[PDB]
């Protein structure tokens, strides 16, 4: 059963050559497209039905799509569109050419706190802006925050991404593994858009220490920790920093920022952001120099 060279979509009337393989993200596989007339090149999401023969599985992917049409800003991944055929599911989504903060760490490991602050607060924004529009993302890590040519954050993968229909309402239920897991999801006693705070906090410490802040060689020893709420943060790290992260990864949902009060924290009002980062920043860590040599 295999996937066609090009994708029509006979709606739109649009077709996309199918380019390059990207990667095997989830059941679906991700390749460069390119629209044949305006030749502008997409992201595509193509996703056997074959795997979708059950309801559940069907309404996931229905619900992402549900999600992620309804969003457009500056920090999340761009929908451009969706179509399918008798034997596959097609999303045409914006390419980010940088790939996502999982690569940039893999290859930098801790980053500079500027750097922190610069990507940090461009997850707030996007985040900020799912949080107005009552999303919960509920898989923020760093292989769904993806980076554009510009190394700008494009939230991304609405997979686990949930509707909040009512003030005050408390999702039962995730289905999925996010990486980092609430307490109130992993306690399953209800959980809402401090999901989303938690991951962040988890982001943040794994953005300026160089690792994950519950990790282990085992799973449910890692589930273990995060309930317990056994981390701590290296001396090394800044007070401010270390400050805020310990607001975020409370194990009480109640007692963590929310999503809105993040960017008036200390740790970006009294510190350096920088507008931008140079490319350079994917490979080497940058100084921040005030003048060249
Ligand atoms: C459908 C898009 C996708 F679902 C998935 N991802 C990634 C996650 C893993 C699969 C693609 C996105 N990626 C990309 N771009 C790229 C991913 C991987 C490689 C890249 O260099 N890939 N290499 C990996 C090593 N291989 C041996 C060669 C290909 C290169 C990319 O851009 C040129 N853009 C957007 C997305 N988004 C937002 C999605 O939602
Ligand atoms: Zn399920």
């Amino acid at each position: 059963k295999e996937i066609p060279e090009v994708l029509v979509d006979p709606r739109s009337r649009r077709r996309y050559v199918r380019g390059r393989f990207l990667g095997k993200g989830g059941f679906a596989k991700c390749f460069e497209i390119s629209d044949a007339d305006t030749k502008e090149v997409f992201a595509g999401k193509i996703v056997p039905k074959s795997l979708l023969l059950k309801p559940h599985q069907r309404e996931k992917m229905s619900m992402e799509i549900s999600i992620h049409r309804s969003l457009a800003h500056q920090h999340v991944v761009g929908f451009h569109g969706f179509f399918e055929d008798n034997d596959f599911v097609f999303v045409v989504l914006e390419l980010c050419r940088r790939r996502s903060l999982l690569e940039l760490h893999k290859r930098r490991k801790a980053l500079t706190e500027p750097e922190a602050r610069y990507y940090l607060r461009q997850i707030v924004l996007g985040c900020q802006y799912l949080h107005r529009n009552r999303v919960i993302h509920r898989d923020l890590k760093l292989g769904n925050l993806f980076l554009n040519e510009d190394l700008e954050v494009k939230i991304g993968d609405f997979g686990l991404a949930t509707k909040v229909e009512y003030d005050g309402e408390r999702k039962k239920v995730l289905c999925g593994t996010p990486n980092y897991i609430a307490p109130e999801v992993l306690s399953k006693k209800g959980h809402s858009f401090e999901v989303d705070v938690w991951s962040i906090g988890c982001i943040m410490y794994t953005l300026l220490v160089g690792k994950p802040p519950f990790e282990t060689s085992c799973l449910k020893e890692t589930y273990l920790r995060i309930k317990k709420n056994e981390y701590s943060i290296p001396k090394h790290i800044n007070p401010v920093a270390a400050s805020l992260i310990q607001k975020m990864l409370q194990t009480d949902p109640t007692a963590r920022p929310t999503i809105n009060e993040l960017l008036n924290d200390e740790f970006f009002t009294s510190g350096y952001i920088p507008a931008r980062l140079p490319i350079t920043c994917l490979t080497i860590p940058p100084r921040f120099s005030i003048a060249p040599s």
